[PDB]
């Protein structure tokens, strides 16, 4: 399996940003949802989510039911536990902190890498 990590930052100052929320979309216009091993919804918090340690499952669902991932105190968020490292996904900023405009969508692959996402004030 594979992971991906993002760091949310202010475009001008490069300071990290807490509280920016994202959904993740695939080519079929479906969005990522985390469940426990019994298929139940799980309450997740800010930051990187260790899917493996917690024995969660990744599923693809409609936008309204998707899991929202949120940058933490150090701007980090993301997860591990992807099956495929060759599929294009897109991080979509659904929850924008006051003071900022949404970042443009970010295409990515689960390639165990980490990249910045920038929000203009
Ligand atoms: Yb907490
Ligand atoms: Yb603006
Ligand atoms: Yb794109
Ligand atoms: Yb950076």
């Amino acid at each position: 399996t594979y992971e991906r990590t993002f760091v949310k930052k202010d475009a001008e100052t490069k300071e990290v940003l807490e509280g920016a929320g994202f959904k993740i979309s695939n080519s079929d216009g479906k969005f990522l949802k985390l469940t426990d091993k019994d298929g139940q919804s799980v309450s997740i918090g800010e930051g990187f989510i260790d899917v493996l340690a917690n024995n969660y499952r990744l599923t693809w669902v409609a936008e309204s039911d998707a899991t929202v991932f949120t940058s933490d105190k150090s701007g980090k968020f993301g997860l591990n536990g992807f099956a495929d490292n060759t599929t294009t996904y897109t991080a979509v900023e659904t929850n924008v902190p006051d003071g900022y405009d949404a970042a443009a969508n970010t295409d990515f692959k689960a390639d165990n890498s980490s990249s910045d996402i920038l929000d203009a004030p």
